């Protein structure tokens, strides 16, 4: 029973060793992960600093084109939502 | 006899090893926390991105709009 | 002969021992799979604006 | 006695199951590419806006 109380034992510490070498590579690519994420942090600050700021202006009808030429816009309702929904 | 014996004290020492491999690797979660906590606001700013880009999009006078109900 | 036993004992105590940390192990995998799924809506709602800007 | 060869049976049988989860952990590699690839694509497109 003795040599059964080995040699088993050694073989699954040896597939315990294979998993662990495997899964110290966890630490490195969840690592890794956490600064590019941290990238995403630093890169989504400046998109919404650039989106906060933003001008809007409308066109106009300053040349004096006739209005049946600018009738270029939809005439159908379409309902779209922004944030509830 | 006393081989027996050895043969115990280096299985000990082997899971000895490997538990300090394993409660290193425990130790590896914190970042994993850190990085959940960092994604939240991940969420946060990419859904009032996407509601800024949105509200500015239903802004255009050309394209009459209505919300639902 | 006793001695057998003490480290048996002890060889259970180390045995306790990784069954705890193992287990909470496994809870951090299964909050890695939750982060995985919201990343994923990430990626959708993400998508969806690439195709609003466009 | 042999009542702890059969505990210790018992311990490394759950011992194989937590291995078997612990294979299943890895399978997030594709994923993480996948956000990566995400964090290009956010890359590429925020430069448009400027």
């Amino acid at each position: 029973e003795i040599m059964d109380l080995l040699r088993g034992m050694d073989a699954r510490l040896q597939h315990l060793e294979q998993k662990v070498d495997k899964v110290l590579a966890q630490g490195s690519m969840v690592t890794q992960i956490k600064n590019e994420l941290s990238t995403v942090k630093t890169t989504l600050a400046t998109i919404e600093g650039m989106m906060a700021t933003v001008k809007i202006m409308d066109p106009g009808n300053p040349t004096g084109v006739p209005v049946d030429e600018l009738r270029r816009s939809f005439s159908d309702h379409v309902t779209i939502v922004s944030g509830p929904g």
